[PDB]
């Protein structure tokens, strides 16, 4: 029957409520008990605080009239305020302490995710001071997890004045017996309770939850871990760039700060990075999420050539300079962590910081052809398979939700052996027609790279694989130099091509190289274990890369 | 005959050079003449230098081999280097204090204009210092200049071998006598007049110049200041973003660091703001040029109230959101500014600074209706002529090059009679039909602006001025509030319609409200003063809005 769940932000989404560091500043400078509760209240509908909450004034016109009354409900207590009294001072405290209840969002994302309308309600001010900025992040934060936001001072209308949950009502198309109301002000319920709406007191946060769980059938206290939040591709800001006449490269972009620039591997998208793109954002950075030359939406074009490392890296530097960025931080998977290494070799003056997920840097050895070298490990044997132009192409094209349901799994839930690829005659000889779907992904997101690969096929992505002999020449230029720019190495446990031990001699060539250890993460790192990922780029982001 | 000119980048684009800094090194240490300068040349083409220029090694490592060198000649010299010697310092601080040599570079765009392919073929290393995105800056603001950039660490060559200039002839696709070769060092002209190129020596500046204006016949000395850079549209990196299901908004993005978003008039694009967004992005910016509604290739519904005030803030608002930035700097122009001081009123936690070009902020008057007030002011009468749907879309689409010819003039070329447009029966009934073309635009300015308005036409930008009614009611909802974020008028002389006295009681609302005011401009203030307007931008973006 309940259908909505409607929030308050001072004292339930966010803690610890301004209004009670009225209290807290009274019991520190010794004031009257309540003296800083009743100037802030000071004149009722008609006060300075109502007109405020209404947007007739911003918070900065504010301050002196709040002063103005802390002065006159001083006099009738026959109390004097100290000498460094300051209302901005104290306002500027209390909105800086205030923080995200994180039991509480995840409430309010599991019942979402249930189905149920989410909204907050709030009495809240248009903050024109110069830290404004701080509170204008925590919205950011909040808002993208709601249905609705309602403010009241962006409609004119204040809790508890009964027309505001009227004008809820009415955003929401509910009736009131469907909507629970959570709010930490007693008088604020009262309005709601008699319209017919469920009400929730909030005084602390897990009596709330337990009260919200019993009315909702929906268990939100002692729940697991959930996943960091995905990206909508409708709702990304989407960028085109022409690097060269033939050549245009797609990326989504979210974020300010120092760009940081994602690299995805084969067969993958920008997408493959969806749980690491607001996380980071969210961290203080600007990133661009690409679609590799060959891929999604970036051009395609069909000759073998247009894929060796040489033209990729310095197609990547001119993305730069079209984009006016003079460095980037560079952050790679597989294929794209290859490219990363090579762009922090080649172009160190435009690389601020280089990371690879799984791919490690291997230096070229130049009285070995690199085709002979991967003859000699038998795991690779599925890149001898892709060299002839046509035969994987027509064998991952046959069936595009097969080939992405058989290749995105989990380690312990592998349906293809990556050795004999070429001897069995394909990489799908011996596997099911219709592979079950992995835990690691929805239906939806298969369908999304499903979508992204029946537009250029496999042609492009498969040439990257095509430049062995170009890519080791061009690579030999390198031999003599080593890379002395920050850079972190992180290392997946089980994936069976890209091994850990393969990793082990990058400090003969990165002497201060950083490293990162996930354990049960298969090939697939960004969406096998996104937590752990995140908070490994995270951290070493903001020690190295600023 | 002469068809290509070569430039070096060190003592012939950049100055002063690095390697004359060895000099001043040993005169300040008081160290035996020539010192550095032979350990910096330490074993001709097997010495350290050499490996370095040619790419083998980076400037990192390369650092402890030229201190090697220069205590490997301080001991044949007798002599003892100071106990503070520190070739990293000496090198930090030559790279940070070389600097663009604005005559040359005027003089190499001066030559590109008339038809010369231009390049800097350069001895140059691979920069890995912490340092290096100060060198990073410095080749991006040049490259784009040029039509090739050839860099010794990239090709594997280095000046004075005769190979790098056969490489370069092969670049160029030209003969050696139609090439001018600039260089500061004597060894490296001597290849290049070998093979028959023009060289010229450059010692100073001004007497280099005046050689190459006797062998090219083009004057470079004391020419005019030359407009700022403009941007070539097909070179810009474009963003789409969905803010509704039916709007999509276009931008155009340009640079790092804080985010300046730019808004258009009527009837304009993104292209009205060409000359500043190279600026402001080479001033630490980054630049968002907006499409707005109704234009180029932003949506354009056809209703009406899709174009008031209060929707189109709050889709600037979901713009802010869907980018990941918590604020932008606004600055607007003329319907753009008008848009931007309702952002600051409504929105100040995502506003970080506002701007306006010629539109001022004028407050709502309860007591009377904005369309009584246009009657008032005969100048605001096309604005009555604009009202009915149909009309001024029929006239402003009948000949597209005309309306823009007819609009786009400097004060002192117009066509057009503001006032007595409704009793004239159109804007262009007294108009020539075939305009001459303004002194402030090229005719392939004109045509852009001609090939963004067949798209979608005049509807939607004509819709902006449809709902005085609407806006009204909106605005006087702040009437009780000030601005007290930082703000900037910029007041335009010529500007006939909105004359700099409409700003003169600004100050009421805006108390620290800071100015600009530019002489002989008219309406379309950034293409008839772009660099004044840029200057005041730049200024006060410096001082208010970081
Ligand atoms: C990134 N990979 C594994 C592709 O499946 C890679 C990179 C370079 C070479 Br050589 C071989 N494999
Ligand atoms: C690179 N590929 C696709 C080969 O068809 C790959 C890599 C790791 C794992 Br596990 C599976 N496939
Ligand atoms: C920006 N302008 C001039 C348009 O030509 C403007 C803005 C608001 C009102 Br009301 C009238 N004109
Ligand atoms: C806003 N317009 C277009 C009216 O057709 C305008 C504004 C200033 C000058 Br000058 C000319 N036109």
């Amino acid at each position: 029957t309940l259908r909505a769940a409607v929030f308050d932000l001072d004292g339930v989404l966010a803690l610890p409520a301004v209004f009670g560091v009225l209290g807290r500043t009274e019991e520190a400078l010794a004031l009257p008990r309540g003296l800083l509760n009743d100037a802030f209240q000071k004149g009722g509908p008609e006060g300075a605080t109502t007109r405020l909450m209404k947007g007739e004034i911003t918070l900065s016109q504010w301050i002196p009239l709040m002063e103005e009354n802390c002065r006159k409900c001083s006099e009738t207590a026959k109390v004097c305020l100290p000498k460094n009294f300051s209302i901005k001072e104290i306002f500027d405290k209390a909105i800086s302490a205030r923080k995200i209840n994180r039991p509480m969002l995840q409430a309010a994302l599991m019942l979402r995710k249930k189905g149920f309308t989410t909204a907050i309600l709030t009495n809240t001010w248009l903050d024109d001071r110069a830290e404004r900025d701080g509170l204008a992040q925590l919205m950011c934060e909040l808002k993208m997890h709601f249905d609705f936001l309602i403010e009241s001072c962006q409609v004119g209308m204040v809790k508890p004045e009964p027309q505001i949950y009227k004008f809820l009502l009415d955003t929401l198309k509910a009736s009131p017996s469907e909507v629970v109301f959570l709010d930490d002000i007693g008088a604020n319920l009262k309005p709601a309770r008699d319209l017919g709406m469920v009400t929730i007191l909030v005084q602390d946060t897990d009596t709330a939850l337990k009260e919200l769980e019993k009315v909702t059938g929906i268990q939100l206290l002692n729940t697991p871990a959930p996943l960091p939040t995905s990206c909508n591709p409708s709702d990304m800001s989407h960028g085109y760039v022409t690097v060269k006449p033939r050549v245009r490269l797609h990326f989504v972009e979210l974020g300010s700060g120092p760009a940081v620039c994602l690299c995805h591997g084969f067969p993958e998208s920008w997408y493959s990075w969806r749980y690491q793109i607001p996380a980071l954002a969210q961290a203080g950075y600007r990133v661009l999420a690409m679609d590799m030359k060959g891929y999604g939406e970036s051009s395609a074009p069909p000759e073998i050539e247009e894929y060796c490392m040489e033209v990729l890296c310095k197609e990547m530097v001119t993305f730069l300079d079209k984009l006016g960025l003079s460095q980037a931080v560079f952050i790679g998977h597989d294929w794209g962590g290859m490219l990363v290494w090579y762009m922090a070799l080649f172009y160190p003056e435009r690389v601020r910081a280089v990371a690879s997920l799984n791919t490690p840097f291997i230096p070229a050895n130049p009285n070995m052809s690199p085709l002979e070298s991967i003859k000699a490990n038998p795991v690779f044997d599925y890149q001898l398979y892709f060299q002839e132009p046509g035969v994987a192409e027509a064998e991952l094209e046959q069936n595009l939700s097969r080939t992405f349901k058989s290749l995105f799994r989990a380690s312990d839930e592998s349906v293809l052996s990556m050795h004999k690829v070429c001897e069995a005659g394909g990489l799908f000889v011996n596997s099911p027609e219709e592979p079950s779907l992995s835990r690691m992904v929805t239906e939806e997101e298969i369908q999304f790279y499903v979508q992204q690969f029946k537009k250029s096929g496999f042609r492009g992505p498969l040439n990257w694989y095509r430049n062995m002999e170009r890519n080791w020449k061009w690579a030999c230029k390198s031999l003599g130099r080593k890379i002395l720019i920050p850079a972190l190495m992180v290392t997946a446990e089980k994936d069976f091509v890209l091994v850990p031990q393969m990793s082990q001699h990058m400090e003969d060539w990165i002497p201060h190289l950083k490293r990162g250890h996930i354990e049960d993460c298969g090939h697939w790192t960004q969406m096998d274990k996104p937590t752990e990922v995140n908070q490994i780029l995270i951290k070493w982001l903001d020690s190295d890369a600023r």
